[PDB]
């Protein structure tokens, strides 16, 4: 644990550090079969009430048999790339010739097995249910008959009880046009997950860190529907496998540096669009930039890498002081002055402008800070909650400490009145370069005159 | 009720006025007990199938209990504030040393009370189903044998009752990775829901208010899933709390004013960006630039304030005409030229250019307008359709008012061929500033020469 | 099929053409009513199991009726039309006085006719389920008693199927706060919407279309909730009516392309906004920027019109080479530069700058190419993985030719040293201006001195 956190006033943002690292870097399909079982009519007109239970259960399983059968900041800086593919080549793949005969003639004699098919491919298989001998040998042979009678009752429990998880199934696939996620507990039990995930082939730190968080990786899965012949019915299920395990993994936090002033409009200032997660792999850092991507759980910060990038290992540089140049990080220069507070995983960051009243509180001594202009941290060492203007937010509770280092706002550094604001991805070199060719230009103008 | 529409075409906006507010400012928080029981193993092998049945159901009771247990415009200027943190410190403070056993042992003759935690906290604790007598004196001293035989079918459908009840609790539980929002049926019934509403230490206007209306209570509540321990599992149900009733709250539309022309590319003009909802509290009026973050229901505006502003009391000025140094409204100049139309709450804005085809409609007489270049407001006097290029869009039909206030164009005042063009947040002021420089450098230019 | 691509070096973008099109115009609405049957009290206080279950089943059907009762790139250039207004209108045309007083008296022989609202409207009705015969003719009776006993078991199962399915129904509006989307199987069965379908009056191609891919229509059709009086509960089911088949409908991907230097930070170059579907229609073509607001289904576009432009039939034009001057297409000139790929719907775009390491794979062959420095293309013929620095992506499999049109990257005709930038909505003619105005600003100044 230890989950430290600090705060630089000189760029007024907040950077939290101690979070472990999880990061997928692949995809994994497996084959699930759910084999059905061929009915084509009934002829029977018996008029014992269960009887017309029975037909009735038959007939929404024939309708749901054949409604599945009819239904076969920084943000634009991520790419477009398709998220399932993997599961549409395997449903190709056994959309060819024979394979899935194939597939059922090798699991004749066991529930879970390792088969092969055209081309090159190992992909997992597992059967679920049973339905071809419950309802073709006790059943099937009395209902084509003439004076069909079922003289007992619980028979009519385990039917609708069956056909309820089935119908429960298609349901989950029609009014998902196809594509589920995250995937259901009708489609996966949590028995059945565990197995697949100690069967699936990687190391045993994998298996231990991915067995204890079902939930995340359950979220994160996907399913694609697939062929339906040959009185069998298989899918694909997509689960994801995790490739980058235990490294430093960090968070940032940025919020508005504006300075004060009497007169109205001149409030010229600098603001900070590296939001999202940092984080360490390999030998460059990665990059999150939506904060909703992903999802921090239990210590751990799971998070995919569809949308992430590929910044230089030098990137954390510009965290202590952005005069480097090495590298610069996305400066947000505007010329509007809103208070604001952002609630960072363990303390509190108010920006306070102008004449909007902003206190912080506690449970049991009221008011206790009365935060002056300008941009301030406070710390969950007694605070419990933070009123600006007319709004209210609460405070994370969490264990840790909480530095400050002391130091002066930028936006005092640059002189006003030459400034070139409205930049959305200005690069401290670019606002740099502006400054120096408006002075050059100013200067060639009163010297030629 | 009264649902008045104005619209101003110097600016070419849309305000409507006459609804009430209802603005949420806290949180509450609230414990529900389900107390199970604990079950170890089976031993009794019976034959009969009334055996089987409740041995199956007493199985997937023990999985679910199991898997339960393993469970445990202007956009960018609002905030980064947590949503759930109250949940989380209750949550906190009863996985502390035996306060779970202190609510258990404060909870056994009535089934609603109130109990105090450590530290300081007042919070209402509510028991739900009954699962401590049912399975522990019936069924757990018989299935512990040998011979094991229930003479009786009701006592099954009572059992798949309450199993499946509890069993779709942790289902939503499970799928939705521990955090649900809006609480579902199951979580919260509406006599449970009424009960804690009444008991709920507030005035009698917001009971009556909220009484009312609890699809919109219950749409914006939480639910957190908690400790497990002692046979008794609690969770955390956070229901909100209005605390603004009955103030004035108006709406604002805009739509793209732009001047006509023969010369293709020459269309220089003017937006707004004040979409959302304007409304009235305490002395500073409020913002919500989403109108996707909150939902107009039977001429009410229930909002969250999490997502909103501080704006002046004075805003309320460049709605008549943005003229007034006083205040300005956050201009979107721009240099393109598309039609639209949108659809306010009581009539129809259409701004409709160049060469495109744009013409109202009516159920009985066909075309009735021949909307010409610009942009024109209808109001829902006898037209239920309006037709864009080749776009269809239909007409909302309520009772109310429609003013007309004739004015000019302000795009006509501004003098073309010098023009800043491509600002996203340009106020007015920064745009005349922009003019005012490039005019005097000219006519330094042209002076000196 | 035949799926062609070809893609432009140019500009650095791809283009997808084959699509068929499926272009809604119109929505539709039909009354569904589920007629009730009033309960006030019970009075027998039987001992048997079979009477308390029923009584618990009455007694959550009277608590469901009882809710029910109480229930009662390019992206800003779209509009805010609205939604649900047809829906709205069928339904205060049903609040009005003896409409549906009217409407139960027309129904009362078949289940399914067409009904005429008061002014001038047609909108079929349909009847769904059965309460008024089996629980007013044999429970209510006998329940009404004082020695109520019920000798079946049947009857148990057969009430609580149907309480099942009515309660369904009311939780799922109960979730949902009156609005549901899309509509589930629980409100429209398969063969109802079929038989709906059927009824449709329209013509035989647009009923061939929409009732072989009967998942797409309803995944885009709406619920309303309505009027409950008079022992009887109708709601509003709104289904879309598809207006254009079988037009020319193709695609468009972009990517950025920049030139690479040994210099950090002098990398300005161009970028594309004309992402999203282009399609044809009438004789001006549509446009939709979003990517996500319609799915691609069975070498279909199926694609809602609410949200669309209306271009002229001349924007066919900058695809080739961006020179003429007919119509410009929205360049995104920028001065950032990071590696991306991108996943068209047959091949792969890869734009690999800076010392970041880019390669595509194979299943069988390891390591294949070696991507240098600027955007490339690579087609689906042997290759199905591209890693881009610390990140991979799957290449989607279809069958397909694949063009490659050789030319010469634009941003080398520019000259560097003199370039706008920072231009969100640049149109080549925009940035020459500019261009040709610092020119001769700079000439002047030179001149002059």
């Amino acid at each position: 644990q230890n989950i430290t956190e600090e705060f630089y006033q000189s760029t007024c943002s907040a950077v939290s550090k101690g979070y472990l690292s999880a990061l997928r870097t692949g995809w994994y399909t497996s084959v699930i079969t759910i084999e059905l079982s061929n009915i084509k009519e009934n002829k029977c007109n018996g008029t014992d009430a269960k009887v017309k239970l029975i037909k009735q259960e038959l007939d929404k399983y024939k309708n749901a048999v054949t409604e599945l059968q009819l239904l076969m900041f920084l943000g634009f800086l991520l790419g477009v790339g398709s998220a399932i593919a993997s599961g549409v080549a395997v449903c190709k793949v056994l959309h060819l010739e024979g394979e899935v005969n194939k597939i059922k003639s090798a699991l004749l004699s066991t529930n879970k097995a390792v088969v092969s098919l055209s081309n090159g491919v190992s992909v997992l298989t597992f059967k679920v249910l049973d339905l071809k001998n419950y309802i073709d040998k006790q059943l099937l042979p009395i209902l084509n008959k003439q004076s069909c009678s079922i003289s007992n009752i619980e028979t009519v429990i385990e039917f609708q009880q069956k056909n309820n998880r089935l119908l429960e199934i298609t349901r989950e696939f029609s009014v998902n046009a196809g594509v589920t996620t995250p995937v259901s507990t009708y489609m996966l039990t949590n028995s059945e997950l565990l197995s697949l995930i100690n069967d699936m082939p990687i190391t045993n730190d994998q298996k231990k860190l991915m067995s204890n968080n079902v939930q995340i990786v359950r979220q994160q899965s996907y399913s694609i529907m697939c062929i339906i012949k040959e009185e069998v019915l298989a899918y694909v299920v997509q689960l994801p496998l995790y490739g980058v395990i235990d490294t430093p993994c960090w968070k940032l936090h940025t919020s508005p540096l504006c300075t004060t002033n009497t007169k109205e409009g001149s409030n010229i200032c600098l603001t900070r669009t590296d939001r999202g997660w940092y984080c360490d792999n390999a030998g460059s850092v990665s990059f999150f930039p939506q904060a909703e991507t992903c999802k921090v759980q239990s210590n751990r910060v799971f998070c995919d890498t569809m949308n992430s990038l590929t910044l230089p290992s030098e990137v954390n540089l510009c965290n202590v002081d952005i005069f480097n140049p090495k590298y610069d990080c996305k400066i947000m220069t505007s010329k509007t002055d809103v208070s604001s507070s952002v609630i960072t995983s363990l303390g509190a960051i108010v920006s306070c402008y102008g004449k909007t009243k902003c206190t912080a509180s506690n449970k049991n001594r009221g008011i206790i800070k009365t935060f002056s202009n300008g941009c301030d941290y406070v710390s969950n060492k007694g605070v419990d909650t933070v009123s600006v203007g007319n709004t209210l937010y609460y405070v994370n509770k969490q264990e840790g400490k909480s530095l400050y280092v002391k130091g002066e706002p930028i936006i005092n550094f640059y002189d006003p009145l030459v400034f070139p604001s409205d930049e959305f991805d200005a690069s401290i070199s670019q606002v740099n370069e502006k400054i120096n060719q408006s002075l050059a230009f100013i200067r060639k103008s009163d010297e030629l005159l």
